[PDB]
């Protein structure tokens, strides 16, 4: 301790670490090349998040941003995490449905814009402008959610029932959990400052473990990850 | 205002934003997977440039570099833009001609070296050494231009007439506009300081809008982006 | 001079530069698409290392990190080099054996974790915690070495004798040289400080030139890089 939020950074570090080891063990010896893709993506996601949670816990992933007249604690390591782990999560979805390469490029690029503009917003010293970046980032998120629900209509005619079922579940998990992140950021330490950083850190920890370990448990238990 | 160059950063932000929205609308509903690739790449390019123009306009993308005895305004956000948008532009060219994967890797890697050494040159505090980085970056640019004109000779026997025609036009647009960037940098605020930053910013804005929105209008109006 | 290690940074810059030019010339005119892949990857690796050696030589790639009560010279440019060049080296191995895409993603992602946690360890101001990052990074390296020796068993039934022979040699080169890097870091300027930075710089220069130029000479002289 020293920072009240330490307990949630420690519990996030442990849960991401444990989820990593679990998926590592579970994927041992899988030979199906399609399934190997999904295990690699899905194991890397909490492994990256483990490192970035640990950097927050040890203080490396924290910086002070002046804005609003004050020195504001900003955990920038979250953006280094999400830069990699949110396109990886989208890649799992896109591979499930056999997405066209153009659609994957749109998703991963929109996601890069979402995280990079979120990071610029998190480090911006003029308070009002932080929310301009928040809005741009939210527009990119909405684009991604649009694509996830309306960009794969060529793929339904040809889509194994189990792939369609698992993709529907993971896409709903994604839309619900990812949509909460701009709200948390808006009311928390990076935005309006109406929820203290301790609670914010709690909220992102629950979202992250659910969106990474929860998501991956649903995916990796499904037969949709193997070629038929 | 406060910085004279604000007007060109604002007009660049608007033109990249407008070009983004135009390509977004134009690509709605395209189903051809090849065409979807080109729309995704070509829409992402001004979307990224919009964000980086906005960061320059709001001041986030500006830093002060000491060199030459003085505190020099350096817009570093241009390199964050180009890191992504210049390999994307090369990918559009390379996909037009069905380039081999090795050639795409050479292009994107040379381009990474060009932008990363340009960024090191832009932030280097020993004045003479800035131009060493400029020369290395220019060597990488020349390599890219060499490949664009001489690296696709296996592809001419088999190349639809419309693909060849559109590729020739976009490759000429690219060589002419991209070759102007080292010159601007050399005479401008990052180099010899013979053209003031206001005019430099103007010049890069005209080049960028032409090399991104102009380029993309030529590409996305062509039938070369659809499989035949 | 001014820093005793300058001579090894200069000799590393020259050897990476010379190796780059050699591979550039050697690959001129190769038409085989598989061979073009290997030349592009293998030429980019010392080209990137040349730029990062030069940045260390000129001082841009050096920063001072407080830890242990003192201001410690840390060459961060090594991590910017390795971020790109170590996944590229793994890609050469993986292409030799026709690795599945999931295995390539596991390798490149583990490698990203290895270099990024090595960089966090190199910049961490709390001394004991530097070694926590070192251990995590070493765990990722061990994972990569595990995959290289045990992740391609589906590929031996079908593997040209010359591909198998060249892959075995380069994999042994890789395991031996890469395993020395955590040791050097642990005893050198970033770790326990038992080997002075001058000697550390010497050691990394010999490893890097061997792991990039030595490796690439073995690869690019082999017929395993051409489709049969
Ligand atoms: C050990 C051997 O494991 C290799 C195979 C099967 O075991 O897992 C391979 C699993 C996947 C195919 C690979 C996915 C990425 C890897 C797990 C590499 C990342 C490992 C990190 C060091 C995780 C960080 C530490 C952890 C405790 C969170
Ligand atoms: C495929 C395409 C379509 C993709 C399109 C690209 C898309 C992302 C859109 C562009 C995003 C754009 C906003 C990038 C802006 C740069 C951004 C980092 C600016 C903020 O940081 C700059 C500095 C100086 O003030 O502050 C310091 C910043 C922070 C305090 C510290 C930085 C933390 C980083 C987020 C770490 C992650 C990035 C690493 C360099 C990668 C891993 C390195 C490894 C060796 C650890
Ligand atoms: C869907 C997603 C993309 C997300 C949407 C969010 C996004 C559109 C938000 C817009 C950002 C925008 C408000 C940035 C401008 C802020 C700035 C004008 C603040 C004023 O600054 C005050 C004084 C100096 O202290 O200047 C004041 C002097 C003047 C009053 C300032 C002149 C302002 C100009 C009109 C700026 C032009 C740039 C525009 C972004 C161009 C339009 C883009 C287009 C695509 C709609
Ligand atoms: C805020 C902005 C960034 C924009 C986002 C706003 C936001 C409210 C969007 C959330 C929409 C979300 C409920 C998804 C909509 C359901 C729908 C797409 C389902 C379609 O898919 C198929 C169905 C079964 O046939 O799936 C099965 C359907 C599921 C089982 C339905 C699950 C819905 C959840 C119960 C919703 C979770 C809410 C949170 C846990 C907390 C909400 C409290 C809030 C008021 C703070
Ligand atoms: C809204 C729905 O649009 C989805 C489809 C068709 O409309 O566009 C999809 C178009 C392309 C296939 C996707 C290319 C990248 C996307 C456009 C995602 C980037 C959007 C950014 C938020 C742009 C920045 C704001 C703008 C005003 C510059
Ligand atoms: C496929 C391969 C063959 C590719 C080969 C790789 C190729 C690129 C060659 C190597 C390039 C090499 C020169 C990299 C050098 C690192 C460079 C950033 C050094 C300058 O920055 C370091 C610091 C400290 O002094 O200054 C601060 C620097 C600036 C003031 C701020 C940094 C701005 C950045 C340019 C932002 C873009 C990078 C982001 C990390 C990505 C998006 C992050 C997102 C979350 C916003
Ligand atoms: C085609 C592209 C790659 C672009 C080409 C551009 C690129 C080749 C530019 C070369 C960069 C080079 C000049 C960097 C050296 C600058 C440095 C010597 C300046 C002198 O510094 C003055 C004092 C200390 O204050 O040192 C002075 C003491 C001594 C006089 C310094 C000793 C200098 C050494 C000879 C440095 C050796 C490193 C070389 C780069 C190795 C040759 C590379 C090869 C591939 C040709
Ligand atoms: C400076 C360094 C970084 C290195 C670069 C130097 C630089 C001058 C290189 C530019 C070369 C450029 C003109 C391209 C050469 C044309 C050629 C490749 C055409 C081949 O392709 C097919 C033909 C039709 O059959 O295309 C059709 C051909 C086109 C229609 C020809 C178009 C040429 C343009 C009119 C040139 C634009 C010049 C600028 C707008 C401003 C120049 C002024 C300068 C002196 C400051
Ligand atoms: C010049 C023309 O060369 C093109 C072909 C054959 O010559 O090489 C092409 C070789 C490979 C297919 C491309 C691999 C990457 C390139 C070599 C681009 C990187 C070049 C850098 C500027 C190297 C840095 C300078 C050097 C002296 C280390
Ligand atoms: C496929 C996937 C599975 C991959 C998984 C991702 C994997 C990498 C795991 C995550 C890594 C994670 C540790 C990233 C952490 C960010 C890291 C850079 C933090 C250190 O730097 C932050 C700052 C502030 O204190 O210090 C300053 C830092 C340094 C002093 C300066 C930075 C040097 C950089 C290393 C330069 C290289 C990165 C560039 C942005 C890329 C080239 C830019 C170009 C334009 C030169
Ligand atoms: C195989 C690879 C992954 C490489 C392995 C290396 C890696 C596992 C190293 C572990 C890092 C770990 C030691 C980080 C914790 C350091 C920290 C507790 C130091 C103590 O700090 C002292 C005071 C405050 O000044 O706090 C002291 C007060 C308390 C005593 C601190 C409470 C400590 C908590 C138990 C921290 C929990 C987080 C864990 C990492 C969760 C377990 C992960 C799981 C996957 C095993
Ligand atoms: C430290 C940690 C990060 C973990 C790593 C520890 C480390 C010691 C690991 C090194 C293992 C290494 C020797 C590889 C093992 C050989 C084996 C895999 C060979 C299998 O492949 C096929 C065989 C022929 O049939 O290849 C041919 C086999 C080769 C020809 C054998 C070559 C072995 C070398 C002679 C070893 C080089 C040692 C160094 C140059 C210096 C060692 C001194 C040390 C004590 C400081
Ligand atoms: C593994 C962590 C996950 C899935 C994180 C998702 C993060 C987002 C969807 C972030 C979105 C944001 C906005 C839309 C607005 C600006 C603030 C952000 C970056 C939190
Ligand atoms: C969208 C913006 C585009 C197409 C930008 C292109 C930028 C270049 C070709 C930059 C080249 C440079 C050099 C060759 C030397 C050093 C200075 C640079 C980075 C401006
Ligand atoms: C071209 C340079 C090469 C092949 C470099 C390889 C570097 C490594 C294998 C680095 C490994 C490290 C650790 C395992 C622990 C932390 C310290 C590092 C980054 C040096």
């Amino acid at each position: 301790t020293g920072r009240p939020e330490w307990i949630w950074l420690a519990l996030g570090t442990a849960l991401m670490g444990l989820g990593t080891l679990y998926f590592l063990v579970k994927g041992m010896g899988v030979s199906d090349p399609d399934a190997k893709k999904f295990y690699a993506i899905t194991t890397l996601v909490p492994a990256i998040a483990f490192t970035m949670y640990l950097s927050m816990l040890l203080g490396y992933g924290l910086t002070m941003v002046p804005f609003g007249g004050e020195q504001n604690p900003i955990y920038w390591a979250r953006y280094a995490d999400w830069l990699f782990t949110t396109p990886l999560l989208l890649l799992d979805l896109a591979l499930l449905v056999d997405a066209d390469q153009g659609t994957i490029l749109a998703l991963v690029g929109a996601d890069g814009i979402m995280i990079g503009t979120g990071l610029v917003g998190a480090l911006t010293k003029v308070y009002s402008y932080r929310f301009v970046w928040w809005a741009i980032s939210t527009a990119a998120m909405l684009y991604i959610l649009y694509v996830l629900f309306f960009g794969f209509t060529s793929k339904a005619e040809s889509m194994r029932p189990e792939v369609a079922s698992t993709f529907k579940v993971l896409r709903n998990v994604t839309v619900v959990l990812w949509s909460a992140y701009p709200v948390v950021w808006l009311i928390g330490s990076e935005g309006a400052g109406i929820v203290p950083l301790n609670i914010e850190t709690l909220l992102f920890m629950v979202l992250d473990v659910s969106a990474k370990v929860g998501f991956g448990l649903i995916l990796l238990r499904s037969r949709a990850i193997f070629g038929e």
